[PDB]
């Protein structure tokens, strides 16, 4: 069993982890998912998590004595603390199963213009700490990356169940005028698997050529 | 100025998103976001959305019938239709800024064993189709990227959300001292030039430590 914890001021965006995959490992009792209303560890009447930035700058950055408060609670020296951030370490899939194997991840979404550093430097100091992130674009806040980290991390836990694929097809063979490739219908294995291997390189050297080792 | 059709076998996956949009935007018509469930175009008792994949193989492919039918109806001449997928072309920040001024988005949303690659084929001779991917790993299925998208690109509409080359550096905020950690000095040091180039350098370390294949 894995446990994740989500920390965020937004516990309702994380409603979407009840569905699919998450939902049924959930139900199979192979993960528990609990969510965090940050707040929470608020002691002023406005619940404020946020200040301006020293050394200026635009927005707000998020304060780090309530995510201190919040962690000192959830966490423990086994703990994996991951900060989804666009400034992050990649999240990769080796990432993904990486961490399929740990007990205990916990989420801390940022909102804002994040999270002030010293909260991940003190984390740290007591157990690991991976700040990541899922890809080159930017996001209102973490909690979407939370969902995309937990749906890559959970699809790969035991017990839940390089190249690009290349194009796949079903059920019937000619639609609107278009044929599946011959070949698929042959049932000659042999030709089939060099089909999709082929069709895989192309699809990579087009796509991605980064992947072959290539420009762009 | 924007609508967003989602087509999906987990419509209520897509809720807190609609949920997330300022009623202001919405009330100004910026933005729309419909969520429809795909097994609305389904043909049979069973609601049937996939079946085997021609070749052999492991799990399933989502069936054309369904989505071609799906497509027809939601997407237009104007439509940007995209999918999500691991295969796909990048989606990147410049992507997120592209998309950000069309009319209408139509996110189609399957399973990672694919959807019949004759829908975006047979979509791809009427509209403009993007099949994209949002980093280099694999999910069940497109709705967890799908959202992603979705936020990445609104985000860069004006007014819709209500938020207003290197890395960024860490960034501090009150209080000075936290848990034996002082803020930088240089930060409350009233140079700002100075406090640039620090904020330089540190951009520039965090780059080469975390994203060397960004110099
Ligand atoms: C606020 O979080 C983000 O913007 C984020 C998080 C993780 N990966 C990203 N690419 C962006
Ligand atoms: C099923 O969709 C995916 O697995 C997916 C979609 C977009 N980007 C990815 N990296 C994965």
């Amino acid at each position: 069993s894995m446990k994740i914890d989500v920390v965020t001021i937004f516990p309702e965006y994380l409603q979407p982890v009840r569905q699919s995959l998450p939902g049924k490992a959930i139900d199979a009792g192979l993960v528990d998912v609990a969510v965090h209303d940050l707040r929470r560890w608020t002691h002023d009447v406005h619940k404020s998590v946020d200040d301006s930035p020293y050394g200026g700058g635009p927005g707000m950055v998020m304060k780090p004595t309530v995510w201190g408060d919040a962690l000192d609670e959830i966490c423990t020296s086994e703990t994996l603390l991951v900060v989804p951030t666009p400034a992050g370490y990649p999240f990769t899939q080796e990432t993904a199963w990486q961490w399929s194997t740990e007990d205990h991840l916990v989420i801390a979404c940022g909102r804002y213009e994040g999270i002030d550093q010293r909260v991940a430097d003190d984390a740290a100091t007591r157990m690991r700490v991976r700040e990541v992130s899922i890809g080159d674009y930017v996001l209102n806040g973490g909690e979407a990356a939370a969902l995309v980290i937990i749906e890559a991390v959970l699809r790969l836990v035991p017990g839940v169940l390089s190249l690009l694929e290349g194009p796949s097809y079903t059920r019937p063979p000619s639609w609107r005028g278009m044929d599946v490739p011959p070949v698929l219908l042959s049932g000659d294995h042999a030709k089939i698997a060099a089909w999709r291997a082929e069709q895989s390189r192309q699809r990579t050297i087009e796509r991605r050529p980064d992947l072959l080792g290539f420009d762009s």
